[PDB]
């Protein structure tokens, strides 16, 4: 019942055309912290886009002893009972420090939400081994990382990576949920390959309270990251509300947009966002 309520403001949402006045009120409201590591000299080839920053409260910060900055940034969704860390595609100088980020964290599932390359340009940097027999040493951060197997589908594929802390000697199993199908442009025209790749993801065991939080990943690490972030914190919402018609996307959005910025990149992640819940709520 929460799905057709839901369904009948979409339409409303709809008929009047007013997607992208809702957006841009979402923008004006959006929370504005400082993201003065993120800006100093030392870290400008650490972010991808000088547009894109982590807040200094939120973002996460690497243990070893050099410089503590990546560009990601820990969502604490606390009545949704889930946190996220969202991160930029990894630049060819900053995949020791991924690697390092989800070793550090405990994390046990990395979702990727883009191609390496679309429409031609590079969105990503190739962070991980594609054969077997050629796994990569990240010399910087002192890991390795094995492909052990990939479970390719048509619209995502599910790898099995092995990290090892090679100072420690310390294994771990890392799955590689890769969400391969996003439009090259506008959002998809049906949410349902979208939440199938979330059921997996969920259903993997790789984000069990045991474990450390999901990384979440696109090339900026704020517009399909997002839509993944909003989509899934809303239908776990649904859950632990009492009425889950209760859960207003907007509000779940900006108190996203507390632990980083520009969450949601356009009125078209905006509508599938509200699309995705609105068909999840169903299921
Ligand atoms: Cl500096
Ligand atoms: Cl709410
Ligand atoms: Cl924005």
């Amino acid at each position: 019942m929460a799905s057709m309520e839901m369904e009948k403001e979409f339409e409303q949402i709809d008929k009047s055309g007013s997607w992208a006045a809702i957006y841009q009120d979402i923008r004006h409201e959006a929370s504005d912290f400082p993201c003065r590591v993120a800006k100093l000299p030392k870290n400008k080839n650490r972010n991808r886009y000088r547009d894109v920053s982590p807040f200094d409260h939120s973002r996460i910060k690497l243990h070893q002893e050099d410089n503590d900055y990546i560009n990601a940034s820990l969502i604490k969704m606390e009545e949704a009972q889930r946190s996220y860390i969202l991160t930029q595609g990894p630049l060819p100088n900053t995949c020791g420090h991924f690697w390092e980020m989800v070793w550090e964290q405990k994390s046990r599932g990395v979702v990727m939400l883009n191609r390496v390359m679309e429409k031609g340009s590079l969105k990503c940097a190739q962070y991980w081994p594609q054969k077997e027999e050629k796994e990569m040493i990240f010399e910087d951060t002192n890991l390795k990382l094995t492909l052990i197997s990939e479970d390719i589908k048509s619209y995502y594929t599910v790898r099995q990576l092995e990290l090892e802390n090679l100072t420690t000697q310390e294994t771990r199993e890392i799955l590689h949920f890769h969400y391969t199908t996003w439009p090259d442009f506008g959002v998809p025209e049906s949410p349902a390959s979208f939440l199938n790749f979330r059921f997996k993801v969920n259903e993997s065991g790789s984000l069990s309270p045991e474990h450390g939080p999901v990384v979440v990943h696109c090339s900026a690490g704020i517009g399909r990251s997002g839509t993944y972030c909003l989509a899934d914190t809303c239908l776990l919402l649904m859950d632990k509300r009492k009425d889950p018609s209760s859960v207003d996307i907007k509000k779940v959005l900006l108190e996203m947009r507390k632990f980083r910025m520009g969450l949601i990149q356009t009125a078209d992640q905006l509508r599938f966002s509200y699309l995705a819940v609105i068909e999840g709520a169903k299921f």
